[PDB]
Formats: structure tokens, C-alpha cells, sequence
């Protein structure tokens, strides 16, 4: 099992880290949600389909920055959602195929009512994503960091 970004920096079989650079609505209104879809940045395959499951969580969810003080979050995982910032591991999706499959995840952030001004600074890290792999063949745990970080400012108009 391994993944990539869009960009194509990789990350091997083992785990490890990688840079996520989202673009964002840079404007958006209190009572509206700024969308970050990870779906179309970050893929996935499974290396040997023939014999293995490989198993993948979201297993944590973590905020910074602006995103942590200026919205309230949801957080959709393959089809269902959760509080985001997370409050626990979310169930475990299949990857059966050697072809690049995305990581179905996608951030929906509301302005909080006190909301107001740059509400993300630019080149900020608005997000860790720790990815969970395992498998039905061996004791393989292992951990995708995803340092999700803001291409640009979001303004809440005033
Ligand atoms: O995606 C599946 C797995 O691919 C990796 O591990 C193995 C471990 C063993 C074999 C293998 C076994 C027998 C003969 C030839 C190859 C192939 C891949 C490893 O990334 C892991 O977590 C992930 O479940």
C-alpha cells in the first residue's frame, strides 16, 4: 500500500509524511461552508490486490490556525460524517485495487458567528489528516501524515 499526492510527492509502503497545499474559497460568509475536498489531492492503491485487503481509517483529524478559531467543522468519510476536529477513529475502508484511488475526505468549515476579517492566513497549516493502513495479511500498521496548508487568505466579510 502506498499513496500521492496530486503533485506527486509519494509516500511508500511504511508511511511517513507528505505537504498538501489546498486552494481555498478565499471569501466566504458566516452561515457558509468552505469546502476543502483532500478527495482530488490525495490517492491511494493497494499493492498486491491479488492476495491482500488493505484496510484505511481516517484515524485522527486535527486543526490549527485559523481553521481551529474561526469555524465550526464537519468532516466527511467515505459517505458519512463526523465532528471535525474528530473525536475518534472513523471505520475502516477497503482499497482492493492497484490503481490510484482517492482518499475520500473533504473538510466542510463554517465560519463561526463571531467570524470576521482573515479568518486563514496564507501559507498557514490548517490541518493534520493521519491516515491508517492495515491489512488482512500481517501485522502492518501504518501511519500517511497529511500537513494540510493554506495556498491563500480566507476573508469573512464583515
Ligand atoms: O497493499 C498490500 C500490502 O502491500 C505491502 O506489503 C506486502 C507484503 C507482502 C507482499 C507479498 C506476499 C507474498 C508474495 C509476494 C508479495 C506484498 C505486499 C504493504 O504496504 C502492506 O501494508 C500492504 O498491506
Amino acid at each position: 500500500f502506498a499513496c500521492k499526492t496530486a503533485n506527486g510527492t509519494a509516500i511508500p509502503i511504511g508511511g511517513g509524511s507528505a505537504n498538501v497545499y489546498v486552494n481555498l474559497a478565499p471569501v466566504v460568509n458566516v452561515g457558509q461552508n468552505l469546502v476543502v475536498d483532500l478527495s482530488t489531492q490525495i490517492f491511494c492503491h493497494n499493492d498486491y490486490p491479488e492476495t491482500i485487503t488493505d484496510y484505511v481509517t481516517l484515524q485522527r483529524g486535527s486543526a490549527y490556525g485559523g481553521v481551529l478559531s474561526n469555524f465550526s467543522g464537519t468532516v466527511k468519510y467515505s459517505g458519512s460524517s463526523y465532528p471535525f476536529p474528530t473525536t475518534s477513529e472513523t471505520p475502516r475502508v477497503v482499497y482492493n485495487s492497484r490503481t490510484d484511488k482517492p482518499w475520500p475526505v473533504a473538510l466542510y468549515l463554517t465560519p463561526v458567528s463571531s467570524a470576521g476579517g482573515v479568518a486563514i492566513k496564507a501559507g498557514s497549516l490548517i490541518a493534520v489528516l493521519i491516515l491508517r493502513q492495515t491489512n488482512n495479511y500481517n501485522s502492518d500498521d501504518f501511519q500517511f501524515v497529511w500537513n494540510i496548508y493554506a495556498n491563500n487568505d480566507v476573508v469573512v466579510p464583515t
